């Protein structure tokens, strides 16, 4: 009951570690906060587990953030999605869009910006979830 699994994707280790510290004391043990280094990590994290949130850097090597994101939007519960980046990158933000991404937050995030994006995100996924009737 109640636990959601929140992944946090960034292939940079001190932003990586850092944004899982950040969660790790927002969700006061309420929820579970999982790391991937990268893009590939991410996708097998996500096809063996359930992802309620996801996290995720866009520029990573050889799949993006956004790559990610194309994988899942062909799947059963993919799960609510807030990029990152360091980038106020137009076409990420516009093909982000065409995604169905909650947040893109840009770098360094404002602990507050990140806490309203993943209770969004934690919302977002209750409502989904009662769609199974
Ligand atoms: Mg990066």
């Amino acid at each position: 009951m109640h636990e959601k699994t929140i992944l946090v994707v960034d292939d940079e280790p001190r932003a990586r570690e850092g944004m899982k510290r950040l969660l790790e004391k927002w969700a006061s043990g309420k929820h579970r906060i999982i790391t991937a280094a990268n893009g590939q990590e991410a996708l097998d994290i996500l096809r063996q587990e359930r992802v309620h949130v996801l996290l995720t850097d866009i520029r990573m090597p050889e799949i993006t953030g956004l790559d990610v994101l194309e994988e899942m939007r062909e799947k059963d519960d993919s799960p609510a999605v807030i990029l990152i980046s360091a980038y106020p990158d137009f076409d990420y933000a516009q093909k982000a869009i065409s995604l169905g991404v909650l947040n893109y937050l840009l770098k360094p995030v404002k602990k507050s910006e990140l806490f309203e994006a993943v209770e969004k995100a934690i919302h977002v996924s209750e409502q989904k979830e009662r769609e199974r009737v």
